[PDB]
């Protein structure tokens, strides 16, 4: 319905400005664009699902988030593939982890202030209706 569509159209609203709070961070930078392979080389073959923050504007925009939980897997995801492809305790990993896991817990405790949960449950039950 036009009232649903209004529903996901502010959350559509929601997600771009909590993304655009994040990318604008000078801490997540690196988390901005997509890993290059050029100067990433081994990258796109040992992550199976690249994520980052231009990407998922791009999934905002058309429309392939119905939930914050949805949104929320892929921002889980920027930071579980910095924590897989940097595992090492040398300080260039240890400070991509420290600032994907910052990123995460940002993304989380931005949605815990300002996200009703009355609005997160009737995106959930539009979607399951579908
Ligand atoms: C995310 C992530 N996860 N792991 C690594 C990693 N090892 C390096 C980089 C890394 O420093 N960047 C990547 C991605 C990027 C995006 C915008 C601006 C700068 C960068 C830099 C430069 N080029 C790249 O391809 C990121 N990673």
């Amino acid at each position: 319905s036009m009232q649903e569509e209004d529903t996901f159209r502010e959350l559509r609203i929601f997600l771009r400005n909590v993304t655009h709070r994040l990318a604008i961070d000078k801490r997540f930078r690196v988390f901005t664009k997509p890993v290059d392979p050029d100067e990433v080389p081994d990258y796109v073959t040992v992550i199976k699902q690249p994520m980052d923050l231009s990407s998922v504007i791009s999934k905002i925009d058309l429309h392939k988030y119905l939930t914050v939980k949805d949104y929320l897997r892929d921002i889980d995801l920027i930071c579980s593939n910095a924590l897989e492809y940097n595992p090492d305790r040398d300080p260039g990993d240890r400070l991509i982890r420290h600032r994907a896991c910052a990123l995460r817990d940002t993304a989380y405790a931005i949605i815990k202030e300002e996200l009703d949960e009355d609005f997160e449950q009737l995106c959930e039950e539009i979607q399951e209706s579908r």
